[PDB]
Order: structure tokens, then C-alpha cells, then sequence
């Protein structure tokens, strides 16, 4: 149980028309180690707009998950991408208040203002790079240890707690690159994924080659329960959290465009999701990283529904502690979680995590048809809190 | 209303508040805790409630501190070292507000909210702010300045005038320096032992503040008249009718009512209800004007039946219209004067503000039963708390 909760009920009101992301690519060297914040969001607030022939002076509000920039750097770089992307000046972009979290209020938030009649026409979407512009609208590094190395820590104990064994998180590593691998090899995919005409500059010469990005870049397939029994712990000395069983920083972002269900029907626009519930929950400090595992009840509860009804989860794997944790102590059905593999294997982008999973959960539903009803797409905000938000497969 | 969201914590009569304390609020450019650590503004808040209660450390199952000024990783830092030298022990867990910009009402709440559930029985709602750093202008503009920016906005749509934003700043100043000359800041305030860097000659002379140094007691409609805008060319926000950043801390020691009771501890204080509520975005900076009605409504109470309010003053503009729009009595609203003339020490804010609402209730007698702090979390939401005065 929850100290607090935050419930915000949709009904049948709130639609998803257009859910995407760019790749994500590993910070550390990644393909994007060349590419500005601004120029990953601007391409995925774009297609959100080219794929509904939207006037971009409709959308009411833009809520962006972001967290490695600091201060100010936060909306300037948010305000960048909106106005390379077409927006006006119209058009507010927000942040998430947050010092650490991973980016689905943003989308709950928007969903809860459409509900509440302030306006038709939102987008939740995040945004993480360890580069910046130069050119600014009108230290990275240290903020993602001071989100990152607290919540493996408590992990760490959970884990250490719950008996949560070193093989288990191994497995589930392996289990994230595989089914990454697989889903990427699939072209599976293809349809959430804005590609993202940028630039790499070769180390050795100095020379940038144009290049575009379509694929995550963090997979590694061939990842094994023995390549990653060879890797040492990143905290304590006898920890059983390695580089391998938990999940690093990688550059990316991610948007969803909601609508009043009235409004999308109007325009003629299939319906890719619906909205049904959020949940934000505060839980006990004695256990934190534990987020997801009140979260998730909390918010499929609201919809009126069991834990057995639910057909597809997304839940964020910043650590395996913490994922194998919370997937245990739900009793859930490990075949029915991240299907196209997690964060272990396609990488961390901390605010973007929720529009991300928001993108791969709507699309893989689509994909499955009819029978993959539900979906829940949960995380931490922070190491005291969980999110969970339960969706409805849209009927296009 | 309407919000977009609402967080609602209903504490029943179960979570009592037996001890609140506050530093003076000193200003941040150049006030007499300029030459003070944060760690050092904060621990003698924490150790008064300990020493007021004859409480053991240990027995604190829980400190949750509103901080904003610090980066990152140096927020934890300095509360964890300020909890060090109260006297707290490892095993007592520190965490801070996770919110990149708030006044720190939530962590008061939060605590209250972890009572109520069984967690544990006891613990402390805290904030800190200082300039200072031991061996942030950025992050406090980051915060305030849209926050300004916005809440200006508002009061030019609204009808929020120049004229009666300055007069709020003179009500506040004029009330706060009221307050300080009739000692009624003396119950709440704990007096900061630091030294002081003398500008004129440089000699470090031991100090013992126990005022809040930004009240100015001259200040007139006149004097705030000749003020120029701060946002823009014909804007109505001044460094006059708005807030400045200031040093300072608060703690509120929060129980289960039945280990009180046990303990031989007088309640200061009963934590009813919270609520933290999402505003419309086209009306940013708002947010007690949301927060106050949907924490008055769990109650189960309406907004006559509350005999005091503290009302966050970060800006003049949102202060005015947030009373204005609720039709509150002027004259039960920051009786002692608020942020304007004592400073804005940001995520301190909550803290420091259920602290001189309870100290003037309990001043005032029975009949000033219900009290109301409120204040932003950041331009997008509102937090408001209910209290019901102590035995």
C-alpha cells in the first residue's frame, strides 16, 4: 500500500492518435553523440503533426519530460524543438516538476487537462541528450548519477532483501537484449521509430558523415548469462548489480498526441490508443525503488479491472533489481512483459521513458489486434514514487 | 476549482503536529547569514524539536526536507550533514522533495500522509535554502522568474493593478514589523548562533540572529512608487511587490496522536487534510486559488470556517488574485506578514509557513480553530494544508 495517491480517471474521453520516438542511442559514444536535444525532439513533435495533418496552433499544450538538463536549459531546449518543429508562439511548452522521474505524468497530465475541458489537442512527450546546443533559446553527467545511483543503490537492497539473486537479474538482461534483438530483426519497430537524419563525426579525422539513425544502438544480441556473470558489481563490493544488469543513459525522445475522443472523430483520425487511468503513488520509504509494484495495482483498479485482464505491460528496466522485484512480487506473467525487450538492451532516456513506452506499448497492441486488449505502461518517479497508466487498445 | 488533478492525503484526527519551528529569514544578497551554511541553518531547527520533546533521534522514522537552491546531488548532501549534527543517526533516512522547483509544503504532507498509513509514528516535514555553499542563483531565477513572469500575466488579464499590489507589500511589511516588535515571532523562531564577516573591516564577530532582517518598516506607497518594472517596460511587478530569495529553515515534528499522547506531549497542532492539485495551463501561477477550496472541501469545511490563512507572497500579483478570486477576509490573511517583508526561502517555504500559522492560533486562543497554509508547486500546481488548532 500507498502513502498517498493520485488517480486521475479518463473515461472513454481521452484517444492516442499518434504515439512515436526517436531510436535511442547510448550517450556514452552512441550514434547521437553529435546530435543537439533540440533536433530529437523537433522530429518526433513533427511527425506526431504531419501523420494527423494537424495545424500545430491547435495542439493546446506540450508537456515535456526532461531531466539531465539543468535549470533553466530544461524549457529553452523543449522551446527550441517546439518552434523548429512548427509550432507558434501560441502554443505553451511546459516541464515536468520533477528533479528525477521518468517522463509519464507528462502524458497523464495532458490526458487530465483534456478531461477536465482546458483544452482539446495535448502531446506528453520527453526528451533526454548528454549534448548541448551551443545555441540556446533566446554538468549533464553529474545529474544523471544524482537520479541514477541512488535509485540502484536502494535497488541493490530491495533486491539484497527479496532475494532477488544475481542470476535472476542476469536472466532478465539477457531476456531484454534478446527480445530487443528479436523485435529489431523483426522490423517490428518500424512503425513507432522517426528516424533521425543526423551527422556522426568520425574520432580519428574529424570528418562528419551524414547519417541516419533507425535503430537502437544499445542491443547487444549477443548477451549471454555467461558474458554477464564475468561482469563486476557498480556499487558495493559484493553487490550484485553489474554494468550488465542495469540499464545506462542513452539519448532519445518520445511524443503522444491526445485528443478528445469528439474531436478525433471530427478529423477523421484512427484511434491508436485510449487512455483509461493513472496512477501516482507514494510508498513507504522503508522499501523504495518499488514504485511499479504499487503503482500498477493502484492504476489497473482504477479502470475496473484484475491484474489477469491485462494483456501487455511495459515496465521501465532501469535496473533488473528493481524489474525481476516488482514483476515477483506481482505474480505477473513475465511473457506478457516488455515484449520487444527493455531498457537493459535499447537504453535509458530518462524523461523520454514514458512517451517511449507510451510509443512501443500502442504500437505492439495494434499489432497483435483485437485479443491484446490492455496495456499498462509503468515506472518510478524518483526513488520514493511509482506511476502506472492503463490503456485501451484504439480501434482505428 | 477546477483543477486538472488532485492529490487528496485525509489524516483524520490521527496525525498531530507537537513541535514547528523556523530560523529567522535572513536575505540572501548580503543578510546577516551570509557568512552561514546551510547544514547550519537547518540543524538547530531539527535539534529544537528533539530538545523540546526530550525525544531520542532514533525514534524519527522519517526526515523529508523541501530544498530547492542546491544542484542536484547537493540537496541531499546538505540535509543528510545538517541531520548529522542535530544529532541524528545513519538509520535515520533523509530525503528531500523531488521537485526541480516548490515551496515545500508537500514534504510536511508526505510525512503526515506515511503516519496515517502506519508506516511509522514519527516524523519531521523540513525545508532549507542558503545562498551559501560549504566547502544556485541560476536555480532560484529558474524558479521565480517564470513564476513572476507568469503570475504578472495573470494580474494584467485579471485586474490585479499595480496600485493594489503595492499596497499588499505595504500591509506586509506593516504587519511583519507589527509581529517582530510585539514578540510574536519569538514561540517559533530559533535564534541562529553563527559569526559574522563584517564588510567594513573584515573581522569574523560572533553573531546571534534572531530577527528577520528584509522587513522594512518604512515602507510606504511612495516609496514602492518609485520602483521600476522588473520583467518589462510597463509591467506592474517590482523588487518591491515581489519577494527576495532568503537564507533560512523550518521543521515540523509530526506523530501518530495516540504516541503523543503516551509520550506526555502537547499538541501544537492536527494536520486534517492536503491537497495538491494540477491548475489550467492557460492560467499558470494560480495555484492556491486551486489548492485552498479542494483542501477546505476535504475537510469537509468552507472557506468561512477558516479563522487564518498563510498565504505563500512569492509575487504580490498571484498573492492579490488568489485572495481576490476566493473573496477571503484581507484581515485573516498572513497576520504577521508574509514573504514580501520576511523573504522567500523557497522550498523552506512550507515549513516555515505552518509554523507561524500554528504559533498564531495557539496564541490566539480556542476560537482560532482552522487555519489554511497554501502556497505553488512551481507555475503548474497548488498545495494547500488544513490545520485544526491544538489542545
Amino acid at each position: 500500500s500507498a502513502a498517498y495517491q493520485r488517480t486521475s480517471l479518463y473515461g472513454d474521453d481521452v484517444v492516442i492518435v499518434a504515439a512515436h520516438r526517436t531510436p535511442l542511442c547510448k550517450s556514452k559514444r552512441g550514434n547521437f553523440k553529435d546530435t543537439y536535444p533540440d533536433d530529437l525532439l523537433a522530429p518526433v513533435l513533427r511527425a506526431l503533426i504531419e501523420k494527423t495533418n494537424l495545424n500545430p496552433s491547435e495542439v493546446g499544450d506540450i508537456v515535456v519530460g526532461t531531466v539531465l538538463a539543468p535549470g533553466s536549459q530544461r524549457a529553452s531546449e523543449c522551446r527550441m524543438a517546439a518552434f523548429y518543429a512548427g509550432f507558434p508562439e501560441t502554443v505553451a511548452v511546459r516541464t515536468v516538476n520533477r528533479q528525477c522521474s521518468s517522463g509519464l505524468q507528462a502524458v497523464a497530465d495532458v490526458a487530465a487537462a483534456i478531461k477536465a475541458g482546458f483544452y482539446d489537442i495535448g502531446i506528453g512527450a520527453g526528451l533526454e541528450s548528454m549534448t548541448t546546443n551551443p545555441m540556446a533559446w533566446e554538468k549533464k553527467f553529474a545529474q544523471a548519477q544524482n537520479c541514477l545511483l541512488p535509485m540502484g543503490v536502494t535497488s541493490e537492497n530491495v533486491a539484497q532483501r527479496f532475494g532477488v539473486s544475481r542470476q535472476e537479474q542476469d536472466q532478465a538482461a539477457v531476456d531484454s537484449h534478446r527480445k530487443a534483438a528479436a523485435a529489431t530483426a523483426a522490423g517490428k519497430f518500424k512503425d513507432e521509430i522517426i528516424p533521425v537524419k543526423t551527422k556522426l563525426v568520425d574520432p580519428k579525422t574529424g570528418d562528419e558523415k551524414p547519417i541516419t539513425v533507425s535503430v537502437d544502438d544499445g542491443i547487444r544480441p549477443t548477451t549471454t548469462l555467461a558474458s554477464l556473470g564475468k561482469l563486476k558489481p557498480v556499487f558495493k563490493k559484493d553487490g550484485t548489480t553489474t554494468a550488465g544488469n542495469s540499464s545506462q543513459v542513452s539519448d532519445g525522445a518520445g511524443a503522444v498526441l491526445l485528443m478528445k475522443r469528439s474531436v478525433a472523430m471530427q478529423k477523421g483520425l484512427p484511434v491508436l490508443g485510449v487512455f483509461r487511468t493513472f496512477a501516482a503513488v507514494g510508498v513507504d520509504p522503508a522499501i523504495m525503488g518499488i514504485g511499479p509494484a504499487v503503482a500498477i495495482p493502484a492504476a489497473v483498479k482504477a479502470a475496473g479491472l484484475e491484474l489477469d485482464d491485462i494483456d501487455l505491460f511495459e515496465i521501465n528496466e532501469a535496473f533488473a533489481s528493481q524489474f525481476v522485484y516488482c514483476r515477483n512480487k506481482l505474480g505477473l506473467d513475465p511473457e506478457k512483459i516488455n515484449v520487444n525487450g527493455g531498457a537493459m538492451a535499447i537504453g535509458h532516456p530518462l524523461g523520454a521513458t514514458g512517451a517511449r513506452c507510451v510509443a512501443t506499448l500502442l504500437h505492439e497492441m495494434k499489432r497483435r489486434g483485437k485479443d491484446c486488449r490492455f496495456g499498462v505502461v509503468s515506472m518510478c518517479i524518483g526513488t520514493g514514487m511509482g506511476a502506472a497508466a492503463v490503456f485501451e487498445r484504439g480501434d482505428g
